[PDB]
């Protein structure tokens, strides 16, 4: 149930394929929906989750460089998939920007996001 | 630079390869260091970093399932590689465990890890 | 504005008074709602926020010890109050438990809470 | 409780705290510069009856970055544990939230870690 298209609250889309070996691969698209707004995503997920109502643990990374732009940063999302009619991926995220050593204390933003199969 | 064998403060080993396409691929070997403790890692990095002294942003994910055990959890690391002599990768991490909706609020741990090429 | 009784999505109640000197003081009441689940809270907030439509930064702590029990843990919430129609405080939080050295890598939980003056 | 006194981080900041019998933490945070313009009030909570099995003492505290001389419209919360001994330390994780507009709330909060010791 993870393979497919997921949308967040702020306009982004990510298309992902969950491979049988635990791999997540796809593309993350920023609000602009532009070719310049498409980035590669890669991650991992628990390919044999509990069937007791627990979610399916997963994570993925996007580095914010493509052929058109580079923000010298990477985001990682860590969270869980929950299936059913109200299916959702609930995540918390870390965004790290390349900095000098003196500025390393403010290198990393933290936040959360929920994705759904419909907008 | 990034490609090689790295060690965290606690005794774990991260064997990584950085591809020209921005990809990170490798294997994580927990403190014990036997086969049952090896897990697949995948991630992404900024393959064209700034030239002004800043680090190179990167992230990766490990899902804690292999052929021998499954913890129904995944860790994502978010940070930056700082080169020179005494190369290091400084990270913050998020470990999420699959949980029921009732326990979702305690699903994610956070910490920090620093990796070096010297055990 | 910030002073009052606020509720999170999971049933808890936050009773707070915002002092003129930037002090936050109050009581946190867990979902159960009985006296065994009342805890003291203390914090700080920006008492002179920007006038450009930014939120008001704030934070507070609750150690999870009262006269009835002691979880050997403490939670800090960091966030901003956003005024308006349906006023809210958006926060992220860190809960650290006391642990030994060998287990300090799993001491700290991270999460997020949204509070409103209207109870779910 | 071992906690009262002066604590230093590696980046050059100092904090002076008093640990109250009731679980109160009160004090002053002094940034690297060292002058009055770099002094701010701190308040928090700690576990006043920690376990005796060698586990750390959970605590947290908040500073809002406003004094009489300046206002950065932000606040930090530190969540951690005190570990006693000859080389006592407070190990923490922190969140720094800045007040922002709603359109920028997604980049409102930084996370990091810091360790404080009794010797500079």
């Amino acid at each position: 149930g993870i393979t497919g298209t997921w949308y967040n609250q702020l306009g982004s889309t990510f298309i992902v394929t969950a491979g049988a070996d635990g791999a997540l691969t796809g593309t993350y698209i920023g609000a602009r929906g532009n070719a310049e707004s498409r980035y590669v995503l890669t991650g991992r997920y628990d390919s044999a989750p509990a069937t007791d109502g627990s979610g399916t643990a997963l994570g993925w990374t996007v580095a914010w460089k493509n052929n058109y732009r580079n923000a010298h940063s990477a985001t990682t999302w860590s969270g869980q998939y929950v299936g059913g009619a109200e299916a959702r991926i609930n995540t918390q995220w870390l965004l790290t920007s390349g900095t000098t050593e003196a500025n390393a204390w403010k290198s990393t933003l933290v936040g959360h996001d929920t994705f759904t199969k419909v907008k």
